[PDB]
């Protein structure tokens, strides 16, 4: 089929996805009234395009955390990507690579560190961690990180516990039987669907079981201590938070609600990035992702001040639709949305997109 | 059928209750304007949590009126509930002694007060009253909760006439043949379905002729008089009355529309809330009902002020889907609901919930 | 069929009137936009209830340009009466004496000035003057009104020419063969369906020929030298416009969109009823029609200082119910919702009715 | 089939046309959010109007940049309307010549400016110009414009590519077989059917090989000393581009967002209108397009300062009805629910609609 907008390969990976997959995929937590608002809220915020400003020749290149990209638009973390195609993560690191932009890879991928590293040796590429009760697996996975060259870790902070994805525990979600998450070596810690993940979300069970609720500022400390990497807290809703996370040394702030997966009811991430680009006062970048589907939402996002933005959701229906070629399809038609977004506003570059261009 | 949320007890509800009794249960007055306000009021207060806090061990203790509880959520008064399941309201004081939390038992209850006593002997409970033109009648219902350890007279202020709920009229609502209001010793005032209740709702044919529409403050200084009980005014919507019954020496106001059932176009109770707070000037405890569905609804009415919550529906809902079991698994579900709520919102107890995180 | 509420009324009326009868009846302006903003704007008001302010005697009487009604909801003016029962305004008259409220009638009555004075002698009648071309059927209609015991004059002033009600031009409204405009003595001016009135709607045709797009405020000083009756300007909502009226010697303001039948995207008549209010400073009454439909809508209106509501529309679905007993249906709703939203609302009489009552 | 208001012809306009066709007409770009809201935002905008002010007369004339016109309310640009109807652009100047209004006539008109001005001789005409990367072929059009005695250059200032509408990408947009725009003598720039416009959109292929995307002021420098008529800035939406529009010396700036088609997200023009209206501080005349569909919202964008609107979608719909006589009767309606407007808003003519009339 003929997919020529975001909206199109969400359709399409409905129509070829086992049901418990696409639902562990599109779900939000709870009534999903932040699902629906991280969408709602980007059409609120209205465009005020500059004409006559020469826009023959776009740049869209930027740099994230000092590393060049083509676009701002890179992919966020989505755990156990081969759900929706053979080659999942590899897949995924591979469009990245082809594009010339950064993938963050999911501490909860169906593949290793080391094998998207192999799979995209060129393509930038970051660690998204989550804090294990045991340290030294968490250890292992930023040293590993390290080791095979990515360029950053993003620290996700806003899941002590798993959000409540009703879906989930319907359908009792767990991986098929083929796959693992493939950073770790042991049948708990890999989430082994031949498990016991209880009753209900298998999902929320491995998090209970895997994942510390204890996490406070002092790991952030431990953390920042660990590694010389650039640190990101993702998941950051407040500019006290924030101010926070700059008063450790954190290098940046992924401004985001989890794919409206964890709190429901939270404002939507373009709603709150505002408060927090304000509070950061340009110490360190401040990133967004949450409904990003368009060119216009890329471009909303960084007239408000972020640096850049990350595609959750997206990436998983062009994996659906034709793995490696979906997801570049699916970038490439963001890429494409973006530039002419910038045109028709008036802004050659990056550089020149500012706070003018849009209000609430 | 596995029922996971509070609606979905709503829905099966709907399917095993009779017509005329799930639609008593469900209905708000006239066009149930307030009714659909009582839950949208909700959506609207967007929750702004706070990470990386230690969330390990949560815990959702509190007090009502002096009186510990294990969660701020408790059983509000809902008539007639034998009507949902044969133990009605002696299913529900099981579940709450098992719970640990509280039941405010309805003047209109299948039961009487003595046999909820002996149900639910360990089991925090008060009374609502309702103010019957026989005053005497009235005042035995106060001398029995004081003598069978009731610990709070929840005092009905809002209902002078019953509201006009549509559904009932169309129905022309009246008690299944083989139950009673079993507070009472006559024909009318046990609400006898074999008694002449006119030809429209027969519950507003019995408050017309039972519930006594002149009640005023000066009957409040009566009740206050009467009883060394606390006294909580249930069903005010205004700071000035609020004030009013601070002066009158109560303990506690009840911030109610009644579950929309009396005038229709008021406010959502979550909505007042704050200015009942600000009017009481810490001075007696606030509480809250009407609308109450999820953890997310708990943490708000808290984070505004309100010292608990109470449940009506989700109550009679749990009844019928499996009396005493089905209560319990509501309860558990709302308990549930609330610590991940909290754990997400970085809040380790209720006394750290403070106004910053919500904004409307 | 039982009908409980207004709107069960119009239901009814739509099953058993021809389509071009009920869509005249129901038709707004254009778009319609109006006509649904009359009532959401009702809904939009909220109601903020006294508690324990005793309302066992609740007295519904006030007075209108100093005359005595039973409530302040009285029947305002609605053309061809006759098309919805075959007593028209005679059963509307009956109903009103019944009732012990006013009744508007039409200068476009399907029953003569004389003939309701007939069957309703102790009824508290006006008369709505349309002004004619023809001033001399102008002032016979004035003359007769104060001849036959008529207490005021309502002069409406939104009606230069008719507003476009799609519906009407679509169906080529016209009067049932049988019926005429019984006020006038000719072909044209009683609008005899046997006239030319055009290919479009029959109304709008009669109005170009018949009615006086020239009128002025002149005409106003004319109308307010030809008679000592109370004359209420009807259709005012501007507050210039108001105090024109009052500085012309005019005795009241009937705040009126035409039941959203004329210019369609002005406010509903509830949101301008407070800045004519506040213009007025009290010098003149004034009231209020277009989408009173419940007892709230009555108690918003006085709360926002409007002496008595008119109602149009529920009136002539009364009518197509049965007749004379289906307007006293109506009326006897109308005032018992009334009553209810009153006591519930701590209102012991209409006096007492405040603006801290309501909240936009 | 009878088609009394605007909303009419659409209708039957999608019942007669192929589906490529409509759906080239009806598109705006991308989710169309733009379109919903050019329609919302009248809807917006609440009319108070003055009653009793004589309005037996009504005079709709005006004038745009010093010619007299009948109406405030005028053809705008839509390319090859050939597709709607074997006469396109002849039909509609024939129209416009019967009215006594003006023409806007686009540069991918499926006839020539001369064919134009031959079939309405005395018609106010204009020419809609795009810049062409070739600037003799520009140029030709100016000079052919002035030869065949247009009035005015409304020159489009918001397509330096085209917008990405949906439909005509999946219906790969292109010419019927028989048609051209016919103001151009190559393959390429006539948008050939038979010429290779790649495999999406042929119109936005069309304009990326013919349209210059490095339009800036220069252009307009270079405009404005191309031609001594006058010129009106058409697609700006800040009031920083107006003032920048007035400092170059045009002579007006057409309010516009292209019928939505251009970039998604952009306010209503509605909206803006106040802005740019404040921005140009009387120096230049300002017209608005955008969603007009009924008279009242002529009548509103007057109240708010433009000196009159164009019509763009209406006029095709007319066409697909009925050629010539399918335009001026929607020109006629137009023209007629504008009367209507002013007439029940109390506006003898134009000169008298202020902005007291309106609030948002
Ligand atoms: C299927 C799915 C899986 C996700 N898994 C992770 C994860 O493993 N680690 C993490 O930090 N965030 C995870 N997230 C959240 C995303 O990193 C990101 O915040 C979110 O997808 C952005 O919203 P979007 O999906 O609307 O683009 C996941 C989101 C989805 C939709
Ligand atoms: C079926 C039903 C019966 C009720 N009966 C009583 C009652 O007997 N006494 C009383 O004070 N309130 C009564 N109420 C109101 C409740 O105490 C409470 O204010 C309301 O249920 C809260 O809203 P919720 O149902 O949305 O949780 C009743 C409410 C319902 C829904
Ligand atoms: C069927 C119908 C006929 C009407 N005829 C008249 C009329 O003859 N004279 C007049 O002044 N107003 C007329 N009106 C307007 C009413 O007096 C009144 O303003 C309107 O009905 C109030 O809104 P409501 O119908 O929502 O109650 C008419 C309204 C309707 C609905
Ligand atoms: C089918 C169609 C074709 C259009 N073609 C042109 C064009 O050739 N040149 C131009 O400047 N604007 C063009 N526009 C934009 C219009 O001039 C105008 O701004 C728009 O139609 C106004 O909105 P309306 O369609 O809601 O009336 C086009 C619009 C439509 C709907």
């Amino acid at each position: 089929p003929r997919l020529i907008c975001i909206n199109d390969y969400e359709q399409h990976a409905k129509s070829v996805l086992p049901k418990s997959i696409y639902d562990y995929y599109r779900s939000g937590a709870n009534d999903e009234e932040t699902l629906a608002d991280n969408i709602a809220a980007f059409s609120r915020w209205k465009l005020y395009p500059r004409m006559l400003r020469n826009v023959a020749e776009t740049d869209l290149s930027t740099s994230v955390l000092g590393q060049r990209v083509s676009m701002p638009i890179c992919v966020g973390a989505t755990a156990m990507q081969r759900m929706a195609h053979v080659d999942g993560e590899l897949a995924t690191v591979r469009a990245c690579q082809s594009l010339g932009t950064g993938m963050m890879l999911s501490s909860w991928a169906t593949s290793s560190i080391e094998e998207v590293a192999e799979a995209g040796p060129e393509a930038l590429r970051w660690l998204q961690l989550y804090i294990y009760k045991d340290r030294e697996v968490t250890k292992k996975l930023v040293r590993q990180a390290e080791k095979m060259g990515y360029k950053a870790i993003f620290v996700t902070v806003d899941t002590p516990y798993l959000g409540n994805r009703l879906d989930d525990v319907r359908n009792r979600f767990k991986l098929p039987p083929q796959l693992r998450m493939k950073n770790f070596e042991t049948s708990t810690l890999s989430f082994s669907p031949e498990e016991n993940f209880g009753d209900d979300s298998g999902l929320a069970a491995y998090v209970a079981k895997a994942i510390d609720p204890s996490i406070s500022w002092e790991d952030i400390k431990w953390l920042r201590r660990l590694t010389s990497l650039p640190i990101v807290a993702k998941g950051i809703l407040r500019g006290d938070d924030a101010r926070e996370a700059v008063k450790h040394g954190l290098n940046g702030i992924l401004v985001s609600n989890h794919g409206a997966r964890q709190l429901d009811g939270v404002p939507a991430t373009i709603d709150v990035l505002p408060e927090i680009v304000e509070a950061v006062e340009g110490k360190v970048e401040v990133f967004l992702d949450g409904g990003v589907r368009k060119g216009t939402d890329v471009l909303k996002a960084l007239a408000l001040g972020a640096k850049a933005v990350f595609v959750g959701r997206p990436i998983v229906w062009g994996l659906a639709f034709q793995g490696e070629k979906g997801v570049q399809d699916v970038l490439e038609i963001l890429k494409e949305e973006f530039r002419l977004a910038m045109a028709l506003s008036g802004c050659q570059n990056v550089k020149v997109i500012d706070k003018t261009l849009v209000r609430k």
